[PDB]
């Protein structure tokens, strides 16, 4: 329980950098580049399923509360 504010706030700081337009929404691929910022690089299949999460080829949208719920 002690760990949270640091990580939570840390994740938010990343979103700010990822969201240049601060539209509160980001693509789907940028999510992978976010996990790396955690010091640990992603595998390949884990991010693969995410790309399909778009359900469509078009560019999907993900909010801060939608991205976090995914990264868990
Ligand atoms: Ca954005």
């Amino acid at each position: 329980r002690e760990l949270g504010p640091e990580e939570l706030e840390e994740l938010q700081a990343a979103f700010e950098e990822f969201d240049t337009d601060q539209d509160g929404y980001i693509g789907y691929r940028e999510l992978g580049d976010c996990m790396r910022t955690l010091g640990y690089m992603p595998t390949e299949m884990e991010l693969l399923e995410v790309s399909q999460h778009v359900k469509m080829r078009m560019g999907g949208f993900v909010d801060f509360e939608e991205f976090v719920e995914l990264i868990s």
